């Protein structure tokens, strides 16, 4: 079952009313839930502007207390392509920075409904490309990895596909990613209601971001249908037991492994979608951050 | 685990080499596996020609020994839209006829690759419509129901959708139906190999029947994406534990139930896709036929 | 998920308050829930007294409208070894009689807490033995089979074990049986609350029937630990998707199959423990009765 | 499915022939598989003798390169209560030492069949008690935690129960622990063969360690039946997807959570029982060690 702490939380009015309030109001509610966590100190934080192909892309750079040289983690926030932003994810990014002893660059990709698919993908890819070619500005020569949660994990997976034979990503961290259109899985049907992220929210986010049903078949929305997954960076894929998105994420892990990509696929039992964002209230979220920290310290530094 | 009888069978060379032999050779091998079962006597068998909108449609009519009046079951064979035919399914149709005490009309819908989607759907619908308007010719006034296995179960489900507010179907029997595009489910990933129907076969059948990826999003191929499942006939949905197709079929059951359609969804444990076709070698197949017989005698006759 | 009809029912106060009211009151509430179903006509009903080794055993005999000769189904009711009786199960037994065209003998085995384990087992075995040696009194020469639901299914399975090389049982029908001590399965943990039969009820029933923890290891309470399951009668095992007892029943099916016993193991999706008792309110219960009818008409009569 | 790397490994003759070779030969084969991994440097290693209530208990103490003060992890090796020892687990203990920046004390508890249950429990508890009262000898004032894998994880869980209101354990790390008698779970039935640890091995180990079937009901063998799990130390429970032992471990996690104990329960997908012991050949094993390191650095030091 759910961790009783989580069951109590959901019963006690822990909700974002996606599809039942204006886009402004749902953004505001999410800001308050996410941005409430403590902001751990880091060494230095910098806001920068990345020159993207279609827009100037805001990003926030977090430097760790450890001395360089560093690896650089490009981080793409979640929020169903519609909500979230760099500043609401500041507590989570600072926690990751400290766990990984690495530079984290959190990207403000364009959001729907104002900017439809594939705008978020273009910005996420353009930001990763620029960071790769400018690692020297971050004392970042230990290399680049890409990470994101939920919608951001979808973007991370897709950027890893788009980067093949262009950039040299060390690693992809996919934190309960959306991996594409799912009208069929058991987890999607079983956990459609009552577990924080609902089927109605998933459909509402889709209705804002996608332009037509053809986009469902586009690998830049559904990377699980990509023709060829070989040669992608090694993956850590974190899933949550009581999450409608769980089964397709475990399928994507298996497909990567089948294509010879190294994958550590881990299900956090007893918890729900989005749990890292609520690490003060959901202890397992801290341990998932610690797991991200382990994998990145190993890839970048060959350290424990 | 698999029923040891089935494990022994698969180990002992029980295979159709889909995608690894010519269309002619795979059709021939399937004919031999299916057509090998005993042909139970029925009262009378008749081959008829149904005037379809695009072709003359062959069908075989089986009359039960019980006296009329009858319900009429329209039966659509499986074979991935490419293999099978009325004559290979003659043993299974005779078994159903005897179990249900009903008239069975088995439909020879056009096959791929010669005829692509949606030719099989058009023929299956046209046949059902004609049978409905001609029930009197079968002493068939107790009404019409639709059934099929695998690809035929897909066609049965889709005909039920297309019939809403045109015909009065009493019931839909979906025997491990294909219910649409699935790149994500656990059963599909878990049972992709070694359980008679493989992912490679599913992809090969798709490559023969579909015209483009857009067809994946067509409700006449993927009925699980239909906009509105309400008002469909009550369903019996039979699934098999070790079948890649299992999870999406259980999702379709749940979606029907959510739309207020009565559904009896039953998983036959320990068995594989296609098991009713092999009822002499797989005892559970006999019991699945007996379950079909119960549901149809109740719907048509209000008899035990 | 649950069939919405069932979810509505449970939400609407469908409960037996096991462990929270006196034994008299819980028996009375169960009588009212079970005995409410319509009593289908049969040909003749007779109450008899079977001379058991420890008690005179009441049984109710139901004769079908079909002409003889008959098979005889020994039926053992459920109720956690504590509640239920022949008369509350009269609607279900009449439904089975009509489905199977067979004689049903429903046994009033001694109940806990008045009579502890193994009293129910002794009576169930003694009744089966007497019926076997007296089949001629029922025009019952087509043979004997044993069936029960829940606690009664436990007793049926155990009688099948105790009968090996004494009686010639044709078949065992185990309808969501209790198959022994389970402190570990996923279904038990997952469906411990909210699905009609709860962990607290299971523990309360155990506390009334068992004498000490050693009884947990007795094969006459936990048949899944029996040393040797070979040579038992072919089984139909019915399970329900949302039932804490589900996983150990599927394990018992697998163990039988591994011991070379023919088993048809079927999970009724979307439904709860006890669903056949509520066949007027839960349509799938009718279809499960129809499946029992198919299997028994085949074993006894070699008829469809 | 299994990680293809693991499938290749198992196919390529990766086996301990438990129950099919002498106790000496199975011990020798395990020594060679486990002891083959690289021995990472640590600061200092010491072999000590702990005065137990029934025997002098050998233990190996590993000091980390980081400066003190330290927490102390008591480590209990796996091997089904029969095989393994401190020296075969030296590579894994050194890896843990480095990940946790902590003192690890690996305990040589008495083995079956020479010493039956509960000898291993008595030694594991006596060692933990002595280490707790002698933390000063290890510069170990940051406290004590207990960890073990498989049989050792069973012993760790049981020591945590036995320590309540005697010692102050900070944490219990249970790495695919055996949590007691399981004749019923789906994982046990499903993964009984072909996944390195088999049902036959589990039964053979039991037959060497236990004295009678009554021991199955003893909470010091089956901690999942303990009367009261409240007030135990926070747990990290690691399970593996393709492991017969998986389901009862997830049940034990849930029971702890229900008793208000903090638990992080994580399933490593695609891998088998014992995978941390094979961290050079199974990459996920390294990441599981990194997760142990995160949780211990947090509990002992409040560090990332």
């Amino acid at each position: 079952p759910l961790d009783p702490r989580i069951k109590k939380l959901l019963e006690s009015g822990f909700v974002v009313p996606i599809g039942k309030a204006s886009v402004d109001e749902v953004r505001k509610i999410f800001r308050q839930l996410a941005s409430a966590a403590p902001k751990a100190e880091v060494r230095k934080v910098e806001d920068i502007k990345i020159p993207g192909s279609e827009t100037s892309i805001n990003a926030r750079v977090y430097f760790p207390k450890a001395k360089g040289p560093y690896g650089v983690l490009v981080y793409l926030h979640g929020g169903g392509f519609v909500i979230g932003d760099v500043e609401s994810y500041d507590p989570l990014c600072r926690a990751i920075t400290n766990a990984c002893n690495c530079v984290v660059v959190s990207v403000d990709y364009r959001l729907a409904p104002e900017y439809k698919f594939p705008s978020a993908v273009i910005d996420s890819f353009d930001a990763t490309n620029w960071i790769y070619n400018n690692l020297d500005k971050f004392d970042g020569e230990m290399g680049i990895a890409i990470a994101g949660d939920s919608a951001g994990g979808n973007l991370a997976a897709v950027v890893a596909l788009l980067s093949k034979g262009k950039l040299d990503l060390k690693y992809q961290i996919l934190i309960y990613p959306a991996v594409g259109f799912d009208s069929v899985s058991r987890s999607m049907i079983e956990y459609s209601d009552g577990f924080f992220l609902t089927r109605e929210h998933i459909e509402w986010f889709g209705s804002q971001y996608l332009r037509s049903p053809a986009d469902l078949l586009d690998f830049r929305f559904s990377p699980i249908i990509a023709q060829d997954l070989s040669g992608l960076p090694p993956a850590l894929i974190i899933t949550a037991e009581y999450d409608p998105l769980r089964d397709p994420e475990e399928a994507y892990a298996n497909r990567l492994l089948q294509a010879g990509v190294p994958v550590t696929s881990v299900r956090f039992n007893n918890v729900i979608h989005g749990f890292l964002s609520f690490f003060p209230l959901i202890d397992q979220g801290k341990d998932a951050i610690g797991l991200i920290g382990s994998v990145l310290r190993r890839t970048f530094y060959d350290k424990s």
